[PDB]
């Protein structure tokens, strides 16, 4: 069903994340983790603490299509294990949990329009480009169901 995700999702804070290529978001979604430039972090960071939860949607440049999203589970932090992100600065790690690894090409969100951006379409926007509510919220319930994730265990972070 969809009513865990709607819980979920319950005054979010939403953020596109742009990748420059298939590699990182592999490595994001293999080890449940993302970094980004300082300029992000520190929006990140500071969503992080604002909202019950913090969502990511990723979007690989030139892809046509996003990959799937993330809830934030952590601050940036850094140390920890290297990650060898295919780079084309990334300072801290946030930790992540997926709440859909499954893509949806932009052809399908062609009628959401993102109010913080101009009220252009949404697949438009910087990395770190803010999503407002509403339209974060449609997005991401246009994805295909993900039935590989149970999100009680997110529902318990929260
Ligand atoms: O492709 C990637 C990977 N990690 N951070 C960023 S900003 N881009
Ligand atoms: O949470 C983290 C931080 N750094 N590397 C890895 S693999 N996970």
């Amino acid at each position: 069903g969809t009513s865990k995700l709607k819980y979920v999702l319950q005054d979010a804070r939403f953020f596109l994340i742009k990748s420059n290529n298939h590699e990182n978001v592999s490595l994001a979604k293999a080890k449940g983790v993302w970094s980004t430039l300082p300029v992000n972090e520190k929006k990140l960071n500071l969503a992080f603490r604002s909202a019950r939860s913090v969502i990511l949607i990723f979007s690989v440049r030139e892809s046509g299509k996003f990959q799937g999203f993330a809830r934030l589970s952590s601050e940036s932090h850094h140390g920890g294990s290297p990650i060898h992100w295919v780079l084309p600065m990334l300072g801290g790690v946030f930790k992540i949990d997926w709440i859909c690894r499954r893509e949806l090409p932009f052809t399908k969100s062609a009628h959401l329009t993102n109010p913080w951006n101009e009220h252009k379409p949404v697949k438009i926007g910087r990395d770190g480009q803010e999503i407002e509510l509403e339209c974060g919220t449609q997005l991401c319930l246009l994805f295909p169901p993900d039935e590989s994730i149970d999100l009680y265990q997110v529902i318990h972070k929260m």
